[PDB]
């Protein structure tokens, strides 16, 4: 500024605006840049206590100290206080942030580096991919002094040496011979005493195993029930809750089969030899024209075969991964959308099981972290849409919710375990080609499937996208899309993620090589992941499209929640309604 006839001579940035007190017109003058320009310009507002001395003002141009409350940090620290990996600005996963990228864009966010936006007094911060904690402060190194904005005690987990190790086997046969005086369930709601009168009530209709005695309040699992230990508990009728057992990994697809002689080449299509449906639920509650899931008019009752069909067999060519495929008319019945009542937005996908009951994503309804926590009356669902931002007056239907079933096994505080969520709906809708249930598989029927190396599919409108990423760039897609993913190794899909994964969730899809991220994040959150059934003609659901890694993180693929198992506890929910 000084030294007037400095105008007149060449500059220097840092002749100008650094060793002097400067316009920002000659620092506009000297930079053009003007990206770098908005950073010389975040440096010096930052650097406003910085402005002397010189070597000061060169240090908060280095950038690697944070300044006061840390708004110019643009270092490679990405770590909390205490060691928790810092969840990413941009995205919503675990926590939809208010102050985010949009907010903030002029502090550089990078993938999860510490920062501090909104100049918070607990410095750099940084919010974390734990759900159980929306935000925790990062220990950034502070200007001035070789000082931390917070204490550095990194989180040391539970040790091996300082508690007492459990003794106890882990449980078989999903608790078909456990008989321990365990009396003490996740939820805390207390166990009634199985001989009490309400109990023997709520079981004179159940054949409960002669082997499996009741005991008087503990957790009994003698129906069968492949889930767990469950008990009755007090409140409505019909109310019960499951108790943790840990037991041990039992992959559906490490079911060896007695009758598979092991001549596997050229897998015989069926031929005069028809697997028929076994109904494994009464129609009274469960709804009626059960026999008749996933057969559309249009296609399965004159034979017609889909043009996406062909790619089923993992035999196909090279395993190449392929894009993004418009889907065609009537082949989505069983996807359902599950959208806002008000106001209007679009909130996930759900699967139709039933004629009056349908299946949805547990997060999409309860997340008090997400300031989302939604009644039974706050959210309605949609069926057989083929444009999402048009109406089909005749051939799309809509319901709304009345009564929602949450498991008590659903865990979204370590790695969302068991997405499951159940709705019933007041008015029930008959059937018709464009909405129609998928059949359910059990336990030997998915691992035929799974060992038969069938793609799965996946059928949604790109929500899911929405929901958990950030990525502009794919506009959300109004049209029914369409998604075919085979299965991966299990061991693999352990050591694909650095968070636990649980029996009930598993890897699909393709490996995305180096140089692009997998489609494994198209379609609606909550969605089916439906295969072909090659011994029946019909498609079954292996589960739910839940939350994984193949969003919020490149390099990976689609985690499913597995709901295969859970037949013995879905006629649970329809004995409360038997009046
Ligand atoms: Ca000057
Ligand atoms: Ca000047
Ligand atoms: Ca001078
Ligand atoms: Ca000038
Ligand atoms: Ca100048
Ligand atoms: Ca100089």
């Amino acid at each position: 500024a000084n030294t007037f006839l400095e105008e007149v001579r060449k500059g220097n940035l840092e002749r100008e605006c650094v060793e002097e007190t400067c316009s920002y017109e000659e620092a506009f003058e000297a930079l053009e840049s003007s990206t770098a320009t908005d950073v010389f310009w975040a440096k010096y507002t930052a650097c406003e206590t910085a402005r002397t001395p010189r070597d000061k003002l060169a240090a908060c141009l280095e950038g690697n100290c944070a300044e006061g409350l840390g708004t110019n940090y643009r270092g490679h620290v990405n770590i909390t206080r205490s060691g928790i990996e810092c969840q990413l600005w941009r995205s919503r996963y675990p926590h939809k942030p208010e102050i985010n990228s949009t907010t903030h864009p002029g502090a550089d966010l990078q993938e999860n580096f510490c920062r501090n936006p909104d100049s918070s007094t607990t410095g750099p911060w940084c919010y974390t991919t734990d759900p159980t904690v929306r935000r925790q402060e990062c220990s950034i190194p502070v200007c001035g002094q070789d000082q931390v904005t917070v204490a550095m005690t990194p989180r040391s987990e539970g040790s091996s040496v300082n508690l007492s190790p459990p003794l106890e086997q882990c449980v078989p046969d999903r608790g078909q011979q456990y008989q321990g005086r365990l009396a003490v369930t996740t939820h805390g709601l207390p166990c009634l005493a199985w001989a009490s009168a309400q109990a023997k009530a709520l079981s004179k209709h159940q054949d409960f195993n002669s082997a499996v005695q009741l005991v008087e309040n503990f957790c009994r699992n003698p129906d069968g029930d492949e889930e767990g230990v469950w008990c009755y508990v007090a409140g409505k009728p019909g109310d019960f809750g499951y108790c943790d057992l840990n037991y041990c990994e039992e992959a559906v697809e490490e079911e060896t089969g007695d009758g598979l002689d092991e001549d596997s080449d050229r897998a015989i299509e069926g031929r005069t030899a028809t697997s028929e449906y076994q109904t494994f639920f009464n129609p009274r509650t469960f709804g009626s024209g059960e026999a008749d899931c996933g057969l559309r008019p249009l296609f399965e009752k004159k034979s017609l075969e889909d043009k996406t069909e062909r790619e089923l067999l993992e035999s196909y060519i090279d395993g190449r991964i392929v894009e993004g495929s418009d889907a065609e008319i009537g082949m989505s019945p069983w996807q359902v959308m599950l959208f806002r009542k008000s106001p209007q937005e679009l909130l996930c996908g759900a699967s139709l099981i039933s004629d009056r009951w349908v299946l949805t994503a547990a997060h999409c309804l309860l997340y008090p972290p997400w300031d989302k926590n939604f009644t039974e009356n706050d959210l309605l669902v949609r069926i057989g849409k083929h444009s999402r931002t048009r109406y089909e007056r005749n051939i799309e239907k809509i319901s709304m919710l009345e009564k929602i079933y949450i498991h008590p096994r659903y865990n979204w505080r370590e790695n969302l375990d068991r997405d499951i969520a159940l709705m019933k709906l007041k008015k029930p809708v008959a059937f018709s080609d464009y909405i129609h249930p998928v059949c359910l598989p059990d336990r030997e029927t998915a691992a035929s499937l799974l060992q038969a190396g069938y793609k799965g599919r996946v059928t949604g409108w790109g929500n899911l996208k929405e929901t958990w990423t950030a990525n502009v760039g794919k506009g959300q897609p109004s049209v029914l899309q369409v998604v075919n993913l085979p299965i991966v190794e299990r061991p693999v899909c352990k050591d694909s993620t650095r968070i636990r994964i649980t029996d009930n969730m598993f890897c699909a899809g393709y490996k995305p090589d180096e140089g692009k991220r997998g489609d494994a994040c198209e379609g609606d959150s909550g969605g089916p992941f439906v295969m072909k059934s090659p011994f029946n003609n019909r498609w079954y659901q292996m589960g739910i499209v839940s939350w994984g890694e193949g969003c919020d993180r490149d390099g990976k693929y689609g985690f499913y929640t597995h709901v295969f198992r859970l037949k013995k506890w879905i006629q649970k929910v329809i004995d409360q309604f038997g009046e």
